[PDB]
């Protein structure tokens, strides 16, 4: 026997098998869907692995994805005191948004499968999806194309807006198959919007001499703005915030900071939560990326940093004025680190607890 | 179970007198989705995917052999592909699979053999458009060489399809609608501080100078007549700076809208946006802009305000809204607003 | 018969990188299958539609010392969208997936992927949006599991054999869009001081505090290539520009980036800019040389001074090359006027 | 009915340098369980019960024949026992049936029949920790003898199982984390009364004197940055004594937690434990210390304080958790307070 | 097994529960603010007012 | 043809050449790193590490030739060449091979 | 596969024909 200048670990192919999984999960749960008109979608998932904990596990584990069948369980538990109703059904199009709701209703009445019911009923419904095979995941580079990640949404109208306290819960019973084997990321957290359609988040700017100008207050949509109390914020968002909440504003609100001889407009991007008085409080502001400190700052003039021409940082700016803003229910916050990065599901999980 | 099998037949585009278009341009460049034939429209809206079992296009064109000159026409299998914009797109056509030449007095049926994939039936009005998802391609008949005369082209389409999973959509969301004069723009000057003729929009012709926008002109820009309540998203929003005692805000114009002036008489077109106040797409007077301030009262502060010039072309595509911004559809605003009754598009 | 053939071949897909040079974790090589990553291949599908990838042999060529010790991780990602973690994490994920494997540097293999039997299209969709999916069937990789002691180089070649269906030509109407060379420095345009001359003019800003202007032997080092009094360059943000003179004020959005001649047209600089309305064509934001229209329909510079607003541009800002008009530049016009040092792939 | 088969195949142990472990030491000793493989793991934790079908361990070693030295591998199949820990491990694990010996240059692949038992996949969260029913037991590779020089190693698992009873988990319920050093400890003193020093956390090199425990020190204790809201679960309570005019009361120091000092620039690390006042875990400063009394008003009443003296080790496993006391997921931890990617554990 | 849950709360009580049964003597369910969706999870479990 | 690329070196020394055939005396190689993929595009194509010498045997058309390059008249090369042989050095030899 | 210290080149004696 001779002996070689090197040896090389025996060449295998890493090889695995396609799966046919059973399972269900809660898919989505509200509270109080009360407040919402005639119309409003209380319910429109998308469909997707991610949705659901146990399969979203599993698929994880895999490239592609075949829905043989999908099984919605709708149920209310607004007691039978509660009167109106809602229509629940499935469209088989990930791309298809609805008609405003006061006429969605009769467009996701023709839908294979939808039902119309009291809210103290529940629906059941078998959709079936043969023949397709999805990708698991949303393109991470190229364009996002609804279509080859997702089979469809489900939607949950309300119909006749409910009398009392009237949560709402889906839950899927699914059964797929999973092909040609990956791994991935933990899922990125999404897009979070108001628990609640009769009030309003704002930000004003008007009245430049005022303490709390750049500030997020919410309104009662009947009367005049209150400051976003911790237990308020919970209240429009199903969750308690912390000293590290951060999101992504749908569309940016125009700022101008100011001083003598020094003009810059600043494009807010997000909604900071910052300390209020001596590190014991806690509130909510505009905010942008701030090059300096890379990272995301509230736009208060005296704290907002800059870089001149020589690369020196300064804090020149003594005045600034925020143009209004509204949001509402209809808005889609994106939960973001204090460096713009999407927060995984868990972690956001951990931090913010619902209810 | 729900899936059905349609045959028919459909008037794809309507008559036009090809004498009139130049060399090179297209007398139809056409994707293929359902909602061109009405008959396939009116049934494949109440589904949501769709297979092309058959298509056979009728090029018919109805002139006497004297008429010099031809046609090419053919089929691009691909939705995302786009024919150089030349007289150049004849020959790029002509290297497709399909592909007719034939003298104008020669009219054809042109069968083409498509990818037998489902498509969904409508473009996705969610997430990016992959457009290769809802086209199977698209059909073109170029004008290789003008007709000598008067030659009228029409095109029927001849189809078989398949249709599947049950839903149900209208005509339209939204429509998109675009000049129909090319040697003329819009424009908002606001250069001028002073003058009291600006954000207003106005017409020039490129060469002339601009001149207020009135009903007539509007007409001969647009296709068809502006009223009381005419409104428009535009492409891309202008910035707008108004201005008072102690104040100072921003605001974006996202919307040319229509206002009445003079008691009610004539009707002016303005720079416009939405007004969180009351809820409606307003036209952005400095005076006339109310706005909240942090106790939530209405105020209306603003003396001055400062609009930036922009410019718009036979290009640019405008997009009717009622006020309130609910983008009104196709249906309905040819029925509020109608123009000249052509089919394709 | 025609509209329809079948094509075989052996192109060279990535020319060499030394992974002596490479953080643990990362892609020496990380390809997404598209026809034109093949001289021949591109070629050829141009003349099609469609493409069936019937056989994809990589052959990877590890060239590295027989004693030189470490190896390397490589295999196929069946997803062209998807992404490998940018860690030394990545490489376990990569494992994970079918058909990988581990080889020590010196040892080339040549590895089969066996592609999905689908048909996919030959090119990126000019019009609609960009979904990889519909075009790549996947990505080809090659991590460095054991960053090399000593100098390691590595190849890959492909041998090919695909269905090309439905017979078209493309123009090919092609466009590229840069983004920097490399990552230990950024460019920025600053607003303040006010009085400034280098106010909305490009810098380079090193790790090295001070902005500098660009030399442009500087751009070079940042972008790859030479600059050109013709170079102009879309931006992915616009930068707000204000615009003031005597009782007139004006708003811009910087949308581009361009060169421009400096001080008796021997020298170069690089300023915001805009498509101006009057001119018709991208001119750099400078207040006295900046025209536009009043009421009237005269043209005027009533312009004194601007204020540009602070912004930094970094190696994941991606740039796109127009010519004046904003009008793309299709890619090898642009790889010949500003040619980067020639790599596989681009 | 649920259950299912899967194939895969996964790092086990990412690479490393055995040309710097110790003769006798393990580069692996690792108990299998699902959750160290990604795939198999992320599948499995949607299942209660495991069957492992199939195992074959792949240790590489990507170095040339001039490298000296070589390494053991094998399987004990019993989840309780525990090789003996010193280089007398060898002989032990050698005396398994499995038993490879190998020179660092040669890579092998080692199957490993396992009793076709149904193993839980989860270790028991409550009752006692019977490990045997969990656990099939644990793989390992010792080093023989260092090798004479850079010598990569790492560890794939080809693994086919099968899986049963449909549940769902989490990546964890919960972290431990220990020292990352071993020439240090931390330290809490109480023993001259009147120092300010008394109570914090602080860390001392073995023969040195004890430090104040600095983030930069924190960091090469701990592998990690520390920050405002760490707090941690310590194995063994500490006593600590309260007392004011009229009042006394005993407080068993149950975690370390970081606070916030000079305003906020620096942080320090004190005792703590869970304040049925304010009901978050706090620091046990008794001036900062609330209480009820039995009217159920709350005063503040302690103005001394008395720690008793502790000391931890590298062998000392912390637990991370929240103030509230809810600990804190590993998936979440390793984002809040990140280390160096290593694979196994 | 086959188990049988009541509860005598009048029709006119809000809220409701999820009932199921896990194959673990052992696991012990999340906190509750989402346990639900675990217990979701093992099959047999149904959600009801 | 059979081209004998002969390198007497051991596999210490890394690198790689690439070698190859094109078949028209009139075509003409990128002269940069460049010629290398483009040279791989033609139909015989090596790669090996410095250390292992190969054989190349190369299909040449069955025309005939004229043997020297032309005297008078023009230059039309594709007449007296059947095509350059190249050996290209992927990456320079770690150390000296010959 | 095995790396040795070196691979000799293939041992190939140059051979010709003679002619009229
Ligand atoms: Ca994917
Ligand atoms: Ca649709
Ligand atoms: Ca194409
Ligand atoms: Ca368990
Ligand atoms: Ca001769």
């Amino acid at each position: 026997s001779v002996a070689p200048v090197a040896k090389a670990n025996a060449l295998r192919t890493t090889s695995s098998n396609s799966i046919l999984l059973k399972g269900c999960d809660r898919i989505v749960t509200v509270v109080d869907a009360s407040t919402y008109d005639a119309g409003s979608a209380i319910v429109s998932i998308p469909i997707t692995p991610d949705i659901a904990y146990r399969l979203g596990s599993t698929a994880r584990t895999f490239q592609r994805i075949k829905y043989r069948s999908l099984k919605f369980r709708v149920n209310a538990q607004c007691a039978t005191t509660t009167a109106g109703g809602y229509v629940a059904g499935f469209v088989k199009d990930a791309a298809d948004v609805l008609p405003t709701g006061t006429a969605s209703i009769p467009y996701l009445m023709s839908n294979t499968g939808s039902f119309t019911q009291p809210w103290w009923k529940s629906t059941v419904h078998n959709v079936k999806i043969p023949q397709k095979l999805f990708y698991t995941e949303a393109p991470t580079r190229g364009a996002d194309a609804v279509r080859e990640y997702c089979p469809g949404q489900f939607h949950v109208l309300v119909d006749s807006k409910p009398s009392q306290i009237c949560p709402v819960t889906v839950d899927l019973e699914w059964v797929v198959e999973l092909h040609d084997a990956t791994f991935r990321k933990e899922s990125d957290q999404t897009a979070i919007s108001a628990i609640v359609a009769d009030h309003t988040l704002n930000v004003y700017g008007l009245p430049a001499t005022s303490n709390r100008v750049g500030h997020i207050l919410i309104s009662p949509i009947g009367q005049t703005p209150k400051d976003l109390t911790p237990t308020r914020f919970a209240t429009f968002f199903g969750f308690l915030p912390d000293d590290k909440f951060c999101v992504r504003i749908p569309t940016p609100v125009d700022v101008v900071l100011t001083g003598d001889n020094v003009y810059q407009s600043v494009e807010a991007t997000h909604i900071r939560a910052y300390l209020v008085n001596g590190g014991l409080g806690i509130d909510f502001h505009l905010a942008a990326y701030n090059d300096t400190t890379h990272t995301i700052q509230p736009i208060i003039p005296t704290l907002w940093n800059v870089y001149d021409v020589t690369g020196a940082v300064t804090a020149p700016f003594t005045s600034a004025i925020y143009d209004n803003h509204v949001w509402t229910h209809k808005d889609k916050f994106v939960p973001v680190s204090f460096q713009d990065e999407p927060i995984p599901g868990t972690v956001f999980d951990y931090l913010y607890p619902r209810s």
